[PDB]
């Protein structure tokens, strides 16, 4: 009864044109110790903000999903930093994903928007 | 980033000499989904079989979630197991054994050898 799936959360600063963006990318089952080793660069990324400035794309192709724990990490993280994002793009594929982005938006302030293709994603968010 | 840490939980039923105990190994960093794996296997060694093994030698822990299907396991089961030799190292995995040994009916006892564990277990 073993296992070595292949998981993890890949966060960097990206360039579109002349616009910067925070990028994440979500693979596999996320973990707790995922939350962990992302959230120092994280704070580090939005140190200094505390107005709605923040854009940031979440490719989401490749997970499968969050751990409880770490389902918990994520609502933290929104709680404690979400007011600081005024967009949000979500590259996922198919209507289920759609559909929790749009339930996404409703609870949260920044605008959050699904796209399958990161071009268009791109041009929206910045 | 990235990673694909090896874990879960290995169960099953073995002999020494004409006497039987149920062995687990326990690997890594435990989550929930490796406790739903191994519940029905534990079930229907349970309906045919109680003395246990545990390894623990290679186990890193486990998630919350984890932690709280073992519990309820624990709370479920627990009572069947008269003697738990637990097989690891260091004073660490020892002192943790003697915690586990006040809150449990069952004795559990801390081994490094396998053969040693063996004498006592049955
Ligand atoms: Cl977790
Ligand atoms: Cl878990
Ligand atoms: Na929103
Ligand atoms: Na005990």
């Amino acid at each position: 009864g073993m296992s070595s799936n292949l998981h993890g959360i890949a966060i960097g600063i990206e360039r579109s044109q002349d616009d910067f963006y925070l990028a994440f990318k979500a693979v596999g089952k996320l973990t707790h110790e995922d939350y962990e080793q992302m959230t120092p660069l994280l704070e580090s990324a939005l140190a200094g903000i505390k107005t709605p400035e923040i854009v940031a794309l979440i490719d989401i192709t490749e997970l499968d999903g969050l751990s409880l724990h770490a389902a918990w990490d994520d609502l933290k993280l929104g709680l404690k930093h979400g007011k600081e994002f005024k967009r949000v793009a979500i590259i996922g594929q198919g209507e289920l994903q759609e559909w929790a982005t749009r339930v996404a938006n409703w609870f949260t302030p920044g605008e959050f928007k699904f796209f399958e293709d990161k071009r268009d994603a791109l041009d929206w968010l910045c």
